[PDB]
């Protein structure tokens, strides 16, 4: 019947629910309104979860996992992932197709199932506050996931024993929050995200229309090099130098002082949104040679903010970027939003507030706003929630090279994605041994106007007398609003396929500009297809 959102995030997972007209946060086992996503696994054979994971890793980095959110879909010859593998302490392992999973206690495990943990504990969450069992759930991804991540996130689901409703990335689900208070239609609205693994900056349209209420992304980009765990490790780096300068002993290469150090390096960090000053007191750190070494150091806020500066302006270009692939200015942005818990730090505000040059709204809950938003979807699902539609539409459309240098179109613009239709097209030579799929986009009827966005061969088509073999186009815009180009010749049962992303961006100016254009050129458009028509549509080699 109703339906859960689920806010999975790399460092906290957050539990809401529509309570009737207004949302209810719940909380866990401990009392908690957020849970740290970390697992662990103790001598005694049973696995920790959350705030009991979170609490031994000190003594047992191997077999306390954290941070999984980083590891999901990937393949292990990946950069960061080398990057990871040198700064974790736990074991990083290839699977035997080549993917990223970890081993632990000398089990080989993937982390969807490591992943489903947290969700069975959100699960319990929900069971124990509901006193039923929980089946259907929307899941919340980032928005700069591509193909396979979000899928995997489905499956992860599964392995929690849980049917999947609905995917739906992270800075879209934290907005469906603010949407509840009264004034939010008819704006132009900005998502930055910024986690603990990645900054992710999306451009969002809130529009209200005859009593219904539509939400449209204008542009979405991320840097993966600028999360809430990157910001961890400029402290770790420099906290050795100092000990090291008065004493001489270099801690990156012990990492049980490293799994204190990044706890307290990790709550004191919360405390500095709040608070000015503290003193971090961690006895019997470590020793060497002359007996036991203790850890007293005064430090204040200032440096911080000078160390950290670098990221939030290069962060920067990415807002930039957001910008003008939206085709925005400043002057149609209404509102300022915070999510996310790293918010709470008075210098981002004001490096905001210096930017937006308006204060960001301060009734958002940073630690909530993307679970209560999730909630949302549930009740649209279920009919809780009356006169709201999701927007997500082709802002062009896309298509082949077809005979002649002429667009034959296969997607119409304004259709919801994820869509999928299917044309038949042909050969044009005797014995054709060979096709060019030109995939295109744009709103003209001649292929040599559009954009090259890429192209692929399809092979094995059999020999004939022109027409004869059958080959069958697919064009696939999932979820992830990418586009799934994907060819099989019928006769004999080959396959070929391509993947053509999402757009990070949707410039409406310049395209308003090209409408406006087509509805002046329409007559001359026509003309040139029923001529090629006159010279089953065809491909060119
Ligand atoms: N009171 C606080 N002050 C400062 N920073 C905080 C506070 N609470 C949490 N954080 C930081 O915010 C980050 C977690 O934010 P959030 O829970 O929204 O991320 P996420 O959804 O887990 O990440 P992502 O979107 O990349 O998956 C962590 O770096 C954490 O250290």
């Amino acid at each position: 019947g109703k339906i859960i959102g689920i806010d999975l995030g790399t460092t906290n997972s957050c539990v809401a629910i529509m309570d009737g007209t207004t949302p209810r946060v719940l909380e866990n086992a401990e009392g908690d309104r957020t849970t740290p996503s970390i697992i662990a696994y103790t001598q005694d054979g049973e696995t920790l979860v959350g705030q009991p994971a979170k609490r031994q890793a000190v003594t047992n980095p191997q077999n306390t996992l954290f941070a999984i959110k980083r590891l999901i879909g990937r393949r292990f010859q990946d950069e960061e992932v080398q990057r990871d593998v040198s700064i974790m302490p736990f074991k990083i392992i290839a699977a035997d197709n080549g993917d990223a999973w970890v081993e632990v206690k000398g089990q080989k495990m993937a982390p969807p199932q490591i992943s489903a943990e947290v969700l069975k504990k959100m699960k319990k969450t929900a069971e124990d506050y509901l006193g039923e069992p929980v089946t259907e759930a929307v899941i919340t991804v980032p928005a700069y996931f591509n193909d396979a991540q979000r899928q995997a996130t489905k499956d992860a689901g599964r392995i929690a024993g849980l049917e999947v409703k609905r995917i739906i990335n992270e800075p879209t689900a934290a907005a469906l929050a603010y949407g509840l208070d009264k004034g939010t239609g008819n704006r132009t609205i900005a998502v930055y995200d910024l986690g603990g693994g990645a900054f992710d900056i999306s451009i969002i349209e809130i529009d209200e229309v005859d009593g219904e209420k539509t939400f449209e992304v204008l542009a979405t980009n991320g840097d993966t090099h600028l999360g809430g765990e990157d910001f961890d490790s400029r402290l770790i780096n420099y906290l050795v130098e100092e000990f090291k300068k008065d004493q001489g002993i270099d801690l990156r290469n012990d990492p049980l002082a490293m799994q204190r150090l990044k706890e307290a390096a990790e709550k004191a960090k919360i405390e500095l949104s709040s608070a000015q000053q503290t003193d971090v007191n961690l006895p019997y750190i470590t020793a060497d040679a002359t007996g036991p070494k203790h850890m007293n150091i005064k430090v204040t806020r200032a440096k911080l903010e000078s160390l950290v500066e670098d990221l939030v302006n290069r962060s920067i270009e990415p807002l930039k970027v957001a910008l003008q692939d939206a085709g925005l200015s400043v002057s149609d942005i209404d509102d300022v939003i915070l999510v996310g818990g790293q918010t709470r730090m008075p210098m981002v505000q004001k490096k905001v507030a210096e930017f937006f040059g308006k204060e960001p709204r301060k009734d958002v809950n940073p630690d909530e706003a993307v679970a209560i938003g999730a909630a949302v979807q549930g009740g649209v699902l279920t009919g809780d929630v009356k006169d709201v539609l999701l927007l997500d539409v082709t802002p062009l459309s896309l298509g082949i090279e077809t005979m002649g240098g002429v667009m034959t179109t296969l997607i119409a613009k304004n259709t919801t994605i994820p869509t999928k239709h299917s044309q038949v097209f042909s050969t044009a030579e005797d014995n054709q041994s060979a096709v060019t799929i030109h995939v295109l986009q744009g709103e003209r009827k001649r292929a040599a106007d559009n954009k090259s966005l890429g192209q692929f061969n399809l092979d094995g088509i059999n020999p004939a007398p022109r027409g004869m073999p059958q080959i069958e186009v697919t064009f696939d815009i999932d979820a992830d609003g990418i586009l799934h180009v994907s060819a099989k010749d019928k006769n004999s049962g080959k396959e070929q396929k391509i993947t053509i992303k999402a757009s990070s961006g949707l410039n409406e100016d310049e395209i308003q500009k090209m409408v406006r254009d087509a509805e002046a050129n329409a007559e001359a458009d026509r003309k040139f297809e029923e001529l090629v028509q006159t010279r089953r549509l065809l491909l060119t080699g």
